[PDB]
């Protein structure tokens, strides 16, 4: 099926998913000199005090921390967004080495990894309906650089050995995603897509300028996960990122001057 291997990677996805060559594909390069400050944008509102984590899952292409989204408990509002978007999960993309891993780039710079906090527009009732809409999802993207350890990440790192292989899950309650945020919420925003099949063009992207720092040891443990299922030959889960896609007829806006 599709993946990030030698023969089923991003350059092949268009054969099953023709929207791969569409008009609003993600990720993109963020050219910092061309992004225009938009004084009409509002400050982001991140309300995660009531977030309730449930489970961590190895789904074969990343690991997901899933939240209880049966109520408005953890929501993203404001900035470019109209209405209320509810947190459903977060996951990461990372590299085989520190010089690559992110999906978005900044002046062509690649970070070691990229965190995505996925939210769905509650006016559409469920996420399945939301992904059929141009304003169905809001994904908050946060770059990871290697330096000092991120203490709020270690609980995630420590459970990864329990979900090594595709299809494994573990209980993962009481995790606070506010521990993964940088200091500043300054951001770039643009209309785009999911970065994995089915590549639906349903996302407002909000990509924070400030990266978080994680340690070498923390990211090394991401790279011990497996794409394969238990009992199959080991394929390390590394380089699960899609490269930058053409910007086409889109403008990237900055929240900051
Ligand atoms: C392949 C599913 S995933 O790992 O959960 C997943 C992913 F890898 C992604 F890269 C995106 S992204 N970058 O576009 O944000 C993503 F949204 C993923 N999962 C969502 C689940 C949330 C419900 C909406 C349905 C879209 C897939
Ligand atoms: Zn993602």
């Amino acid at each position: 099926h599709w993946g990030y291997g030698k023969h089923n990677g991003p350059e092949h996805w268009h054969k099953d998913f023709p929207i791969a060559k569409g008009e609003r594909q993600s990720p993109v390069d963020i050219d910092t000199h061309t992004a225009k400050y938009d004084p009409s944008l509002k400050p982001l509102s991140v309300s995660y005090d009531q977030a309730t984590s449930l489970r961590i899952l190895n789904n074969g292409h990343a690991f997901n921390v899933e939240f209880d989204d049966s109520q408005d408990k953890a929501v993203l509002k404001g900035g470019p967004l109209d209405g209320t978007y509810r947190l459903i999960q977060f996951h990461f993309h990372w590299g085989s080495l520190d010089g690559q891993g992110s999906e978005h780039t900044v002046d062509k710079k690649k970070y070691a990894a990229e965190l995505h906090l996925v939210h769905w527009n509650t006016k559409y009732g469920d996420f399945g309906k939301a992904v059929q809409q141009p304003d169905g999802l809001a994904v908050l993207g946060i770059f990871l650089k290697v330096g000092s350890a991120k203490p709020g990440l270690q609980k995630v790192v420590d459970v990864l050995d329990s979900i090594k292989t595709k299809g494994k899950s573990a209980d993962f309650t009481n995790f606070d995603p506010r521990g993964l945020l940088p200091e500043s919420l300054d951001y770039w925003t643009y209309p785009g897509s999911l970065t994995t099949p089915p590549l639906l063009e349903c996302v407002t992207w909000i990509v924070l300028k400030e990266p978080i720092s994680v340690s070498s040891e923390q990211v090394l443990k991401f790279r011990k996960l497996n794409f394969n299922g238990e009992g199959e030959p080991e394929e390390l889960m590394v380089d699960n990122w899609r490269p930058a896609q053409p910007l086409k007829n889109r403008q990237i806006k900055a929240s900051f001057k």
